């Protein structure tokens, strides 16, 4: 077996390699990159999205989220409380003030020390899921806004033809922005471009290993557990590294910067956060490898969760038997 210790996987594909993005996913598989839960891509020296950055300022943030945490520095909960829209420019003159800017430190590691000891203590602002692209439609290669859908993907592999389409989104973050533990909706693949600005922080946790992640996060969120079945799918729960290596769970981390791509995997927890004022692409795609998992992957019906259009249509032809309750808790 490739991969057996779930390593983080990096790879380096040439721009000839860089034309063909199905076979290159199956390409990383084959090296077992997909055990990890997480791989990282960095795009040939010849390629780039596009040609400047110079004119996003004016692009609206329609609802940033404030990202409010409760709980111990280690284990906590964040609520997004919604503030008024503003644009890119303003969001990025506020992420470089003295009150949200990111402090001085020697490396990542002492930043990251930082944001564990430090985070609940702050309420940073997140742009996110704002849907658009920052790819030029004359980039070939690796553009978040011309994949195969994951509609074709359905059809060609089941036969089946859906309603439902699939576009990619935006996040500008500051430093201390977080993203919470989760897979995919359905388990899905994502792909995620970091167009600009400072580093991404990510901590996964292997597939095979993660019905480990969800025994822990039932005991530290004893609540959650009890009102939904899925509640990881909330997308509010923080379990901190120095946490999981106390009660045993197996993990990786892996810094992302500028210019690199990261795919996640079927059912492969991560969490993370922003070291600074930063811009990301990214979107959901599926392979063959993945009905499996879209069969097989939890939902909420507790309602929280409260999921797309798109997805209504993989619950009704994957998980049929779900559909009705689904359902109930989208509506
Ligand atoms: O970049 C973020 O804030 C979160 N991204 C993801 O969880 C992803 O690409 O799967
Ligand atoms: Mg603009
Ligand atoms: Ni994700
Ligand atoms: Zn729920």
């Amino acid at each position: 077996a490739q991969n057996p210790n779930c390593n983080i996987m990096i790879f380096h594909p040439t721009k000839e390699e860089f034309n063909d993005f199905d076979k290159y996913i199956a390409y990383m598989e084959s090296q077992g990159a997909h055990r990890a839960g997480l791989a990282k891509i960095i795009p040939p020296k010849e390629w780039k999205a596009r040609e400047t950055y110079d004119n996003i300022s004016e692009i609206l943030i329609a609802t940033p989220l404030q990202q409010v945490a409760s709980g111990r520095a280690g284990v906590f909960t964040q609520y997004h409380k919604k503030k008024k829209a503003m644009t890119v420019g303003e969001y990025r003159h506020l992420a470089n003030s003295k009150k949200y800017q990111t402090p001085p430190h020697q490396n990542f590691e002492d930043l990251e020390r930082k944001y564990w000891k430090n985070r609940i203590y702050n309420s940073p602002i997140y742009g996110a899921d704002i849907s658009g692209s920052l790819f030029d439609e004359n980039t070939k290669q690796w553009n978040l806004g011309h994949l195969g859908t994951i509609q074709d993907l359905l059809e060609k592999e089941c036969g089946v033809v859906i309603e439902g389409v699939n576009t990619p989104y935006l996040y500008f973050g500051m430093w201390k922005t977080t993203f919470a533990w989760h897979t995919e909706d359905m388990d899905l693949y994502s792909i995620n471009y970091l167009h600009l600005g400072e580093p991404k922080t990510w901590y996964v946790v292997p597939p095979e290993h993660g019905q480990r992640l969800e025994r822990l996060a039932r005991e530290l969120f004893p609540g959650s557990s009890r009102g939904c079945g899925a509640f990881l799918r909330h997308k509010v729960a923080l379990i901190s590294p120095t946490v999981l290596k106390e009660n045993g769970i197996p993990f990786n981390r892996i810094t992302q910067e500028a210019g690199e791509f990261m795919v996640t995997f079927p059912y492969g927890y991560h969490a993370g956060f922003n070291h600074g004022f930063n811009c990301a692409e990214a979107i959901n795609f599926a392979t063959p490898r993945w009905i499996d998992y879209g069969k097989m992957a939890s939902q909420c019906s507790c309602g929280e969760a409260r999921v797309t259009f798109s997805m209504d249509a993989f619950v009704r032809i994957l998980q049929p038997e779900r559909y009705d309750l689904w359902k109930r808790g989208q509506d």
